[PDB]
């Protein structure tokens, strides 16, 4: 049964109902990447899709975020159960004077919305956002899946040690990550390679940047790059301090049915049924505040799961899972919006080849 026909088998299903113009797979097995490449890059251009062509990767992002967040704690820029406001002396009398650095991380300050209002498009109109927010909930009670949440994580990560987001991002996280093919914004050298999203209008779009993009969905990368951050996220970074920060987005929070909350990436017990992959990623998680199931103290999680993130923008569709103790992940970056449950199946037969 080889790989690629299983590849294929999972695949096809999804370019043909979806209409994908365009999906890199990247699968790592024993310490080596296989890619398998599908359609064009643009409608409108000769370049086919290759595991070099970049993709908007959307809130895959958030996975980077977390582990330049991680990267501020091992430099000592702050503790993740410091209040907010101890790094935003802005929001001293608002909510953030008992919301933690690690509530905005995992999504449960109180009820941050999944956007911010269209109104909110400068940054003196997000400070005063984040001033006036009135909770719907008490501080770490209430998951609500949230870009104001972990954008004001990373923007505040980075604030700690003293740089902007993008600089720490693009000058010392990503390059130490040995991440060459990785962007908040596409430079004009590697224009040739990003793809063109397709809406569900089935129109050329890419992203217009808004208020915290970078922190909650700013990344454009490719299957071979994003498949050696995985890597990086099982068998290690030589840089040290960044393996430290790797490490930690392991760290669990909390759990919503069978998913535990860590630091961007969310996590499952391998063996994982294929039910429960899908209740954790469906809107009943995505698109609904949940109540948490709490814990004491924060655990770091372990090698025999399942680590997992989608990300969408306008135009894309991403999904990303590893098991660390297989020493397996698989990315999918495609240029349709295609559905995320879709995204679930089509990976979950993959690694149930992978890692029987």
């Amino acid at each position: 049964e080889p790989m690629a026909n299983i590849v294929e088998k999972a695949v096809q299903p999804l370019l043909e109902e979806y209409r994908i113009p365009g999906m890199a797979v990247a699968v790592l097995k024993e310490g080596k990447p296989h890619y398998f490449n599908y359609g064009v890059a643009n409608r409108e251009s000769g370049r086919r899709i290759s595991e070099r062509t970049l993709f908007e990767i959307g809130s895959v992002s958030k996975t980077f975020t977390a582990t330049l967040g991680t990267y501020a704690v091992v430099k000592g820029g702050f503790r993740l159960d410091d209040k907010v406001s101890q790094h935003a002396p802005w929001l001293q009398n608002s909510a953030f004077d008992r919301v933690t650095m690690a509530q905005l991380a995992t999504y449960s300050a109180g009820g941050l919305p999944l956007q911010f209002p269209d109104a909110v498009d400068s940054n003196e109109r997000m400070r005063q956002y984040y001033r006036q927010w009135s909770p719907l909930y008490a501080a770490g009670t209430h998951r609500e899946y949230s870009n104001p949440s972990i954008g004001l994580f990373g923007h505040l990560a980075a604030s700690t040690l003293g740089q902007p987001f993008r600089q720490l991002m693009s000058q010392t996280l990503l390059p130490k990550l040995d991440l060459q093919h990785t962007y908040l914004e596409v430079p004009d050298a590697a224009m040739v390679d990003y793809a063109y999203g397709y809406s569900k209008e089935d129109k050329p779009v890419r992203v217009n940047p808004g208020v915290l993009a970078d922190e909650a969905y700013g990344i454009k990368t490719s299957a071979a790059d994003l498949i050696k951050f995985v890597g990086a996220n099982m068998t290690g970074s030589g840089d040290k301090a960044v393996q430290q920060a790797l490490a930690m987005t392991r760290t669990g929070f909390y759990s919503v049915g069978e998913m535990t909350q860590g630091l961007g990436w969310e996590s499952y017990a391998y063996p994982v049924t294929e039910q429960a992959l899908l209740a954790g990623n469906s809107p009943a998680v995505s698109f609904k505040a949940n109540p948490v199931k709490p814990f004491v103290a924060p655990r770091v999680m372990g090698n025999e799961r399942l680590y997992n993130k989608t990300g969408s923008t306008n135009g894309f569709g991403a999904y990303v899972v590893f098991v660390p103790a297989r020493g397996v992940g698989i990315v999918m970056l495609a240029n349709r919006n295609y559905p995320i449950e879709a995204r679930v199946k089509a990976a979950y037969a993959i690694m149930r080849h992978l890692a029987p």
